[PDB]
């Protein structure tokens, strides 16, 4: 129950983000673009792309 929307914008959140805080399951709802932007803030872990590689 308790329908929540994107906490940033009033659009339907297609992504459910479950964050653990001291065991507490925090359910944060964001749109896809927001979530991608959020993960983007965390930098990129293991990503390789040819820059001058052939
Ligand atoms: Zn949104």
């Amino acid at each position: 129950m308790a329908r929540k929307q994107c906490q940033v914008c009033g659009q339907p959140a297609t992504v459910r983000v479950e964050a653990n805080l001291n065991g507490r399951h925090s359910t944060m709802l964001l749109c896809d673009d927001h979530y991608r932007q959020l993960v983007r803030q965390q930098k990129r872990t293991v990503w390789s792309h040819p820059q001058f590689e052939k």
